[PDB]
């Protein structure tokens, strides 16, 4: 699978629209503005289109490593603060993955040069919930973490500028903390939905003490 | 298409999949490492994977606002980083698009907040090819700062402490700079292909100079 | 005083120098590299060669707001790994200072805008010690905040990639956290000083616990 | 020196200044905001209070390796974002300095490992100004750069949106670009001061032109 089948590919798949679906390419000049704001992860194991069967355009993306919402990574929340202040998007959705290489390499804590710097936030939630997952069976313990780091993203994302400043003036919008495995595709939602300053709290520390519950 | 909708299909989707044909989850099981790493913008006119027939699992990604790889941008450099280091993928391809909201948007300049910060970085290329861009007409500017911007990314990103260290120690990986539009969704290489330190070079300077001419 | 006073007090102050004291220009056109590192607060309340008797070129130097070492910040670790690979420095000294204007903005949290997702760092430590924090009287909490910022901020940066190849190649290189109050300008070690991966957890530990007795 | 010598220099310090110089915590107990906010180099050979004469609590500082402000590093930008917004600043100052060892660097391109990547902000101006720099005595051309960079962070920090938005809403700041060199600690102008958006690109391309007739 060389790069000169890639542009075989795209070449053979657009010539077949452009003659057979001329559909296709007037959806997309219709260049409808995205309702939803993606936040995955780069090793994108089952991508976002054919996870929920969303079309091309309906869908604002931002993936870096482990699908973190750093505090002060401007990458991110330029995404964030574009798609909210300016596309007006209405969800933002982050989804995490079981079996993530980037939230194992956190545990693992491997040499591996630069990004375990991007990997020590996942860390800082790992040890944030010590007892929590000392508690649970040695074996459920990473797909644990990889569900607590998506909660704590989302809780960073509510605490963004961008997000209580767009809360605060009305504007509605809805973050969503979810997670698929790669055994069955199926998206399990962590019930982490927030839509102000209230339900984030809420809905984060219930998300905690539900996880105390095993 | 609201959140009740994503979660139905979801689930029509897999279970669907897996019931009728199973043999998809177990290639995926396999967690077979990406040959490619592509960074493109979070606008996702036409997702990487329909682009391309690269399925789920043969591509790492990266996207952000009209996809940039700044110097100091800690998270694309991690991806990268990542990416190069420890998945050891053989291709990277910076892809842009024509219409870009964020290409668009730095040129025009509106007051839009946090993100003009980040598109001043293109605003940077734009006034580093005044006189190329002044001698064509007004039409064809966006399109030609939308390639301009791809060739300086990629430019960017060979000189990173990354990729100057992968080559320099004989690894295999090769920078591409690729473009398409919502037209015919048809892929052009910008033709700035690079492997080592030395083709970087060559090539950026003609990828600009061939600019010139056309 | 404004801008003109600035211009005439360093004409005549470098007037005066060159003809009272030449040497001080003799001794800083050596090619003498700084022993120490200091990470401090933009706040500058009372600067590092007035504290500690240092001298020009004696020390290298990074502030910023609440004197932060963030896990994904180039910045400061571009100024980390200059000090540590290259200038070889064998001391990095963090240092707070009490009544910093940086940590109160964290607890009482205005709406200040963009600042705000920097201080949200030291939010997270204002509720990682949620217990200790809550247990002491409302004025107290702030002094103590301080020096839990400072403590870690030396874990981040044990923990950084460049302190750990650093610390693994045998370079000698010291951490320490310190604080200053303005009633004084006397320096508390804050006793978290870290030589190596095992002094760094040791002390770290011995930090929290040590302060909880109180 | 030694680190117990920073104790004990410090130890003295502050008994011979409680009462002998004793209006010095006198002043800073007025916890004053100050009225300049200075962006230097982390080299610091001559610090900024020494230069100047400015005493204590009367800048802000920040310092990173060769005194950049880039577009989007959020460290720098959120001690100024503070610094006008909040401390409302009358006066922000890039300063730098010949014979800056990161200046230097940038241009022979030594492997130093991670920095490599924050220097790249510095090579671009090397390359941007090519022709300025080849009309010139190859021995001019550091201490040339060095202007050049203080120059063009100048006009990124006044191309930012907090610069942009406090000129918009009528606050008064002053942006201007210094250098100083070891051999006589002078403050040299480079006259690039601009109070609004009209001035930054007029002071900024009559900067650029005066050194091309020089
Ligand atoms: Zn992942
Ligand atoms: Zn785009
Ligand atoms: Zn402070
Ligand atoms: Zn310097």
């Amino acid at each position: 699978k060389d790069i000169d089948t890639l542009i075989s590919n795209n070449a053979l798949w657009s010539k077949m629209l452009v003659e057979e679906d001329p559909g296709f390419f007037e959806k997309l000049a219709q260049a409808q503005k995205p309702r939803f704001l993606w936040i995955g992860c780069s090793d994108s194991r089952v991508p976002a289109e054919r996870l929920t069967g969303l079309e091309p355009g309906e869908l604002f993306v931002h993936r870096n490593v482990a699908n973190l919402v750093i505090h002060t990574d401007l990458n991110c929340l330029s995404v964030v603060q574009y798609a909210v202040d300016v596309l007006e998007v209405e969800h933002i959705i982050i989804c995490g993955h079981y079996g993530c290489g980037g939230v194992q390499a956190a545990v693992e804590n491997p040499e591996l040069g630069l990004i375990n710097n991007w990997l020590l936030h996942i860390r800082d939630i790992w040890f944030k919930h010590s007892s929590l997952l000392g508690e649970m069976p040695q074996e459920r313990r990473l797909d644990t973490l990889c569900e607590l780091n998506v909660m704590e993203q989302v809780y960073n994302l509510g605490h963004s500028t961008i997000m209580q400043s767009a809360w605060k003036r009305g504007q509605k919008v809805t973050i969503h903390g979810w997670a698929y495995g790669i055994h069955d595709g199926l998206l399990r939602d962590l019930d982490v939905t927030a839509t102000n300053r209230e339900t984030l709290e809420q809905r984060y520390r219930h998300g905690i003490s539900n996880l105390k519950l095993k």
